[PDB]
């Protein structure tokens, strides 16, 4: 019926509204994704995720019971499993920072700032918990949909990673594909996966890279401007100023000249070691947590 992974939830009669259709109805959407307040607990508010049981669903509760023993400080724990017969709930805390999408979304309407420091904590965040489930974790633990939608930050600025371990959650390549150019994600699809269908830890690098290169660019792979400039996608023009007469020209003008110019650079650099076309190119994990961390 339910595993329950996480101290907050003294009662599992506490997650009993999950199971009440009308109850649902009336929850926030913030994501599909509600937002409820904990019964058990004296005002904790818990974010539960809605995943369709795949038609494979036997594998799915494996993972998630694998996934509800992590622990990492830069990732995102799970609290609790809930399992109906028509889909599944996975029960996290609510962060009311939200994700990194959110955040940078607001930075370029200009309704929120993010600081170059807050964004080098969370670039470790994101290495810090790649590493750990790429090379650390007893099974290795692919993401296979790392994106800024899910890294979400917590009430120290960390980051914390989200949605992952989950091999049966994720449909078909084909749909995969589909659905994330219409959610403007596709920036984040590593080249191989077109002719592979298969995820591995380099597809999560490719993704970190796309990620590193946003947060110094400021821009979007689903941004215009990439559609209205000669390269015509994200990484390609960013691989190409990292080598031109002036890089400093991919810098967000929001973060240029405060004083971290060069340190800008080299994550630059990194994400395009990241964002290689051949797989075998890019660096593991460890190797780019080390690198962001001799700036
Ligand atoms: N633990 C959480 N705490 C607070 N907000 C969350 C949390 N999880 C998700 N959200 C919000 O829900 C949005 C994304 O939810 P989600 O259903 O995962 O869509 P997605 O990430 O774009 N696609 P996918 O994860 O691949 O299915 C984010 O923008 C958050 O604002
Ligand atoms: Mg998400």
């Amino acid at each position: 019926h339910m595993s329950i992974f996480s101290p907050l939830i003294k009662k599992a009669e506490d997650l009993a509204f999950l199971e009440n259709e009308e109850a649902l109805a009336s929850l926030e959407i913030i994501g599909e994704v509600f937002k409820a307040e904990l019964p058990g607990s004296n005002g904790k508010i818990i974010a539960v995720k809605k995943v369709i049981q795949p038609p494979d669903e036997r594998q799915i509760r494996s993972e998630i019971n694998t996934v509800g023993h992590i622990r990492h400080r830069n990732l995102l724990p799970l609290l609790a499993h809930v399992s109906r017969p028509e889909c599944h709930y996975l029960v996290y805390e609510y962060m009311e920072k939200g994700s990194l999408q959110d955040i940078l979304t607001d930075v370029q309407a200009g309704n929120q700032e993010l600081m170059w420091p807050a964004r080098h904590k969370i670039a470790l965040g994101i290495a810090a918990g790649l590493e750990y489930l790429h090379m650390d974790h007893n099974p290795r633990i692919i993401h296979r949909d790392l994106k800024p939608a899910n890294v979400l930050l917590d009430d120290d600025m960390e980051a914390r990673i989200s949605d992952f371990g989950l091999a049966k959650a994720m449909p078909d390549a084909v749909t995969h594909i589909t659905t994330s150019h219409v959610a403007g994600t596709v920036g984040y699809i590593a080249p191989e996966f077109y002719q592979t269908h298969k995820f591995t830890d380099k597809c999560d690098i490719y993704s970190f890279g796309v990620i590193l290169g946003i947060l110094v660019i400021g821009k979007l792979p689903s941004d215009e401007f990439f559609q209205h400039t000669d390269e015509m996608s994200l990484i390609k023009w960013m691989r190409n100023i990292i080598t031109s007469e002036n890089p400093s020209l991919a810098i967000d003008p929001k973060l240029m000249d405060q004083g971290f110019d060069e340190q800008m650079l080299l994550v630059l650099k990194i994400a395009c070691y990241c964002t290689l076309d051949d797989p075998k190119q890019r660096p593991n994990s460890k190797d780019v947590r080390t690198m962001l961390s001799q700036i």
